[PDB]
């Protein structure tokens, strides 16, 4: 198995958004759009994210950093289903911290004391946007 990239292109403009925030190891977190989303994603209220969700901050060189996770079947399909964007979410992946936000984690000693996903709505122009281009 592999890392694969969630790029960029997986955040449509338009659309509603899932917002990655991670706080690090002392207390101002660190937000990530993650993917756009035609859907807020609601979890099981019996479960909570950590469960179906592993995130892990390494760093990629001497001033990047990248967020590799494993997502579980179920939040797999529950995220490829919510997504805008056809389908993109493979078991295992990887995004990429840019330098403003490396040098967080960099400093955390990449030490991740919680995360969550986030609904994120859309802002006033959003319907005219998201149906434009």
């Amino acid at each position: 198995h592999s890392y694969v990239e969630l790029k960029d292109k997986v955040i449509v403009p338009g659309w509603p958004t899932l917002m990655l925030e991670i706080d690090f190891v002392g207390g101002q977190f660190l937000n990530i759009p993650f993917l756009s989303v035609k859907e807020p994603l609601q979890l099981p209220a019996e479960k909570k994210l950590t469960d179906y969700f592993t995130i892990d901050v390494e760093p990629a060189g001497h001033s990047l950093v990248n967020i590799y996770f494993q997502i579980d079947d179920f939040l797999l399909l529950t995220l490829n289903s919510l997504s805008v964007y056809k389908n993109p979410i493979r078991k295992y992946m990887f995004l990429r911290l840019n330098k403003e936000q490396s040098k967080w984690a960099i400093n955390a000693a990449f030490n991740v004391f919680s995360y969550r996903l986030r609904n994120i709505g859309v802002g006033p122009l959003g319907p005219d946007i998201r149906s434009s281009g």
